[PDB]
């Protein structure tokens, strides 16, 4: 007798989510049932990560239903790269009127895929007198490991480490980028692509 229950989001193929990289310390994941509960009914939600039920007793995870229970949001705080990947949201009937049988209704689970990128940028001073170009390798997002930046350029100068500490236990705002390294060119023949590589990611600047 009870109304049907399915998810509008995520769909069967899952939902990708990525954070606001200007405010990277937390992200909100939301799932929604396709229809609101009828009068006298409520939905109940469960969230899982790594096979494991999440609840509000967890420090970095906070779950909140909508007023009508049609949706549920998980806020992950203290975000770091290792939080990336799949999260599962499951909806079921939580309350049903007496004399309605909800026990035949199967819970519905969706998958959210949380993408936590690491972006590299190579910025230039321009040619300046301190004779010289200074390139700075900067990152933002979610550093994966402690791998130092590696500079490259086909063929081929001072490399000064800038920030050398660990960033993989947290995140870096796109409007508070971290400088990892600087390539100084002392002194036409130096024109061309210079690349900074930080683990799997890279960016270039063409010095002309
Ligand atoms: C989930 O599993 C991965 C792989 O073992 C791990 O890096 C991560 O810390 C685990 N915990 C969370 C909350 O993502």
């Amino acid at each position: 007798t009870p109304p049907s229950l399915t998810l509008s989001s995520p769909p069967p193929t899952g939902l990708p989510v990525s954070p606001d990289l200007s405010q990277p310390h937390s992200v909100t994941l939301t799932c929604s049932a396709a229809s609101p509960p009828a009068r006298g009914y409520q939905y109940q939600w469960q969230w899982r990560r790594n096979g494991t039920l999440l609840s509000n007793t967890h420090t970095r995870f906070s779950i909140t239903p909508s007023t009508n229970t049609q949706s549920s949001s998980l806020v992950i705080s203290g975000l770091r790269y290792s939080d990336a990947g799949d999260y599962m949201c499951t909806v079921e009937y939580g309350v049903c009127p007496d004399g309605v049988d909800c026990s035949g209704t199967t819970p519905v689970t969706g998958n959210i895929h949380l993408d936590l990128p690491l972006i590299v940028e190579v910025d230039s001073s321009g040619l300046v007198a301190r004779e010289v170009v200074v390139l700075t390798c900067e990152v933002y997002g979610y550093p994966r490991d402690s791998s130092p930046p590696m500079w490259s350029s086909p063929g081929r100068f001072n490399i000064t480490p800038r920030y050398t500490g660990t960033l993989s236990n947290g995140s870096v705002s796109s409007s508070d980028k971290v400088a990892l390294s600087q390539l100084t060119i002392f002194n036409v023949a130096d024109e061309g692509e210079y690349t900074c590589s930080v683990a799997g990611e890279s960016a270039s600047f063409r010095v002309d």
